[PDB]
């Protein structure tokens, strides 16, 4: 989705213009810094007007209803062109978007195709798995479209704009919630084996999610809702449009939505996650006495000559169950294995891969945020921002194909179900 503006304000009219000199108008991207109004003139200019002021509405209402020669430079301002931006766009990000549309397209239906026929959907990790591939499939539909929108307009009209945002986002917004819950699965099925007995069952998965979906709905509600198609001076846009009261609240929500969202939450989540993984797999393990029943706890003998900070391997060969008197030969590793434990190398991997492409996104995002503290409002700056923008989401468009190269990577059942067509 681009919201990538033609043009925006960083100023307005002075003066009332005189309502038969002014032919047709647009209202700026909600990209824009400031909100505003295009005045297109019975000359081929435009210029910049404040939505705010009785006579931009009124002129507004009347030229919606409906549908001389003046300087009016005096009064009057040339908005910011993005000419740099859309020209490095439309060179560029078609050649790319082919190539990840055709690598991605195959290579999700693949896994889903794998995820359902030889994997066949035993637990609740394996039905994320699916949602990720079926929320990757959602985000790529789309692709051929903003690629031609790139190179040339938008073109598929106002209904096309608010379902394909729709499904961009949803599939957004549904791709990381699921890489999430792979995480988290994981995270119980190793640490928390209390809750994980429950969690791990296909009916708990899929309660969890159609939650997710329809959070990730609400999500992209307001991106729906406030996208339209729009005639921007005989070149067509499909972008977002804030009323001018809420202009600056809509944008800083909708901004930190995807910040806190795609950046700040799965970063907390990785960290403690991995952190606690890799204290129980390097934690010293138990053993049980084979006649006695008795647990050997190597944090936990006061009485025997036993270091608490060492474990099993440890004691001298002399050492005797405390409670029975049997010596150490008679003690095993209390049964403990994690067979539950089936695929988190893989979800560490496809989780580190997410942040590597779309972590300079939500970056440069917080860099738009704080626009106006780093002085970066103005029309030649916003053209650098402007561009890092694109250059970043291009980036992050390309995780979509990724995945399911991964799971040939660092999976193994993914390889070995190729083998059945040569053999
Ligand atoms: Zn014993």
């Amino acid at each position: 989705a681009a919201d990538t503006p033609t043009a925006c304000c960083f100023s307005y009219c002075s003066r009332q213009i005189p309502q038969n000199f002014i032919a047709d108008y647009f209202e700026t991207s909600s990209q824009c810094s400031k909100p505003g109004v295009i005045f297109l003139t019975k000359r081929s200019r435009q210029v910049c007007a404040d939505p705010s002021e009785e006579w931009v509405q009124k002129y507004v209402s009347d030229l919606e209803l409906s549908a001389p020669i003046y300087d009016i430079n005096y009064y009057c301002s040339e908005p910011c062109q993005k000419i740099n931006v859309k020209q490095i766009a439309a060179r560029l990000l078609p050649p790319l978007y082919s190539l990840v549309f055709i690598f991605g397209f195959v290579g999700n239906m693949l896994v889903i195709l794998i995820l359902i026929n030889y994997k066949r959907l035993k637990s609740a990790t394996d039905i994320y798995l699916l949602n990720l591939a079926i929320s990757d499939l959602f985000f790529l539909l789309t692709v051929p479209f903003w690629a031609h929108y790139a190179a040339a307009q938008w073109d598929f009209g106002n209904t096309m704009c608010q379902l394909l945002t729709g499904l961009y986002f949803i599939g957004f917004f549904s791709g990381i919630f699921f890489i999430i819950l792979l995480t988290i699965d994981r995270y119980l099925a190793v640490v928390h084996a209390v809750f994980a007995l429950k969690a791990r069952t296909v009916t708990f998965g899929v309660v969890t999610s159609v939650i997710t979906w329809v959070v990730a709905v609400f999500a992209s509600l307001p991106n729906i809702i406030f996208t339209r198609s729009q005639k921007e001076g005989l070149h067509y846009t499909c972008s977002s449009h804030f009323p001018y009261s809420q202009y600056q609240f809509w944008k800083n929500f909708q901004t930190l939505k995807i910040v806190i969202l795609g950046l700040v939450l799965p970063l907390l989540v990785m960290v403690i996650c991995y952190s606690g993984i890799l204290k129980t797999l390097l934690r010293m393990k138990k053993y049980t006495c084979t006649v006695c029943g008795y647990i050997y706890n190597p944090e936990d003998d006061p009485d025997n000559g036993v270091n608490p900070g060492t474990d099993f391997k440890d004691i001298p060969d002399d050492w005797v169950c405390p409670l029975c008197g049997v010596g150490k030969d008679q003690f095993e590793e209390v049964e403990e294995e994690k067979k539950r434990h089936r695929d988190v190398r893989l979800i560490f991997t496809i989780m580190i891969v997410y942040f590597l492409f779309w972590a300079p996104y939500n970056i440069v995002l917080l860099l738009n945020t704080f626009q106006e503290f780093f002085g970066l409002n103005n029309c030649s700056s916003s053209n650098a921002l402007d561009q890092a923008m694109q250059v970043t989401e291009a980036l992050g468009m390309t995780h979509c194909c990724i995945n399911p190269i991964i799971y040939a990577f660092v999976g193994e059942e993914f390889r070995n179900y190729l083998l059945v067509f040569f053999q």
